[PDB]
């Protein structure tokens, strides 16, 4: 395949880019790194920022999950119709990243003591994305414009993992709730989300969700 | 054509201001004091409840890296091709990761965390030295042979870390020379010497 994903055996920060690749009908190789292999240290020392994912597109080696998303967005035409839309796509993705960082901090560093406060704060964190949908064709299409973007896949993943963390959290957000259902029903993505290579990976690496 | 809406600090607008100044662009600063911000109405109107807010005509943007990428895209500071654009993103995302750690230290744990942060800092700066070493021996920019928005963000990151940990670039000859070279670009040099930069604090809590 032209693409290789090098990552731990979790969904994590590769979930969105995998959904993107699958929904776009692209082929890729998964190179699985166990935490054991990672402890040996040689792969880690060779990674630019000491972390995974690592991604290959031919001889182009990338690190940083959002760099991979933007690269696929640019090369597959999932980055808006013009410069204005591209900026709005970035604005969405940066918002998704901010909330993802808070989610990851909760999962890996403070789950038991922090979950109540996190869930309490969650509606205020989701509301900006509902607002964005409400300002774009009544929320009937995508997060920006009338074609899918890499930010849709990232936002979709963020919403899916938050439904596991806080079941019912989208009940207060009709546009986000319908958006999750609509994107999840896209045939190639629906098949991917139902497949063992997605279903049989945990969301995170520490057993919490 | 441009308006920057922000608190009276360098913070997350420092890099985009350096970009605008170095590119000879004109912009308006709309300063929001913490007092005005406490009133709540501006905050409630911001997409993510935060500043900076940026206007380019009737395009209103939020998110500091969105502003950087928008200026990069529209001013030709985003690599020569898709391959370079991906490398520019890879740099900027690395800058953002370290900036988040810096901000966490400054605003949430300065006193107890500074020693460990400075201890860890060489390992956090080394990737950017490595990136320079793989691009024309470090003699030009962080990616390719023309400046990108990631250069301005990386430059700011390096400048604030020199204040936090003086001498932190002494181990890194390419980063050291790079800071000196970019800082000497005539429009940027003038901006960095000007009161609108010098007389703003780096952060909003008096720590640096
Ligand atoms: C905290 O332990 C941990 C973290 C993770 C990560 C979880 C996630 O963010 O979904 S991903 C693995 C991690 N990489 C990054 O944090 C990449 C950040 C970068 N800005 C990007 O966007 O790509 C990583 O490589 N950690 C290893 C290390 O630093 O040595 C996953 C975990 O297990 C799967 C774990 O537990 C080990
Ligand atoms: C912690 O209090 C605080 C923070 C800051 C920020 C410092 C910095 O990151 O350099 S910026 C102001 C902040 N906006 C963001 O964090 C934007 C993040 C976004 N992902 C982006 O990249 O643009 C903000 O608006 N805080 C106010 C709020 O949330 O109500 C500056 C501060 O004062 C100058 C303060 O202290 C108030």
């Amino acid at each position: 395949p032209p693409y290789t994903v090098v990552y731990f055996p979790v969904r994590g920060r590769c979930a969105a880019l995998r959904m993107l690749l699958a929904d776009q009908g692209q082929s890729w190789k998964e190179e699985v790194v166990t935490v054991e292999t990672w402890q040996e240290g040689s792969l880690k020392a060779s990674c630019l920022y000491g972390q995974l994912p690592k991604f290959q597109d031919g001889d182009l080696t990338l690190y940083q999950s959002n760099t991979i998303l933007r690269h696929l967005g640019r090369t597959l035409g999932l980055y808006g119709k013009d410069q204005q839309e591209a900026a709005l796509v970035d604005m969405v993705n940066d918002g998704v990243e901010d909330l993802r960082c808070k989610y990851i901090s909760l999962i890996y560093t403070n789950y038991e003591a922090g979950k109540d406060d996190y869930v309490k704060a969650l509606p205020g964190q989701l509301k900006p994305f509902e607002t964005l949908l409400s300002q774009n064709q009544g929320g009937k299409t995508f997060i920006v414009g009338d074609q899918i973007s890499f930010a849709d896949y990232n936002l979709l993943d963020l919403l899916l993992i938050h439904e596991v963390l806080a079941p019912g959290c989208l009940d207060a957000f009709p546009l986000l709730s319908a958006y999750v259902g609509r994107l999840s029903a896209r045939p190639k993505l629906k098949a991917f989300l139902a497949s063992p290579e997605y279903v049989n990976l945990p969301i995170n690496g520490n057993g919490k969700q």
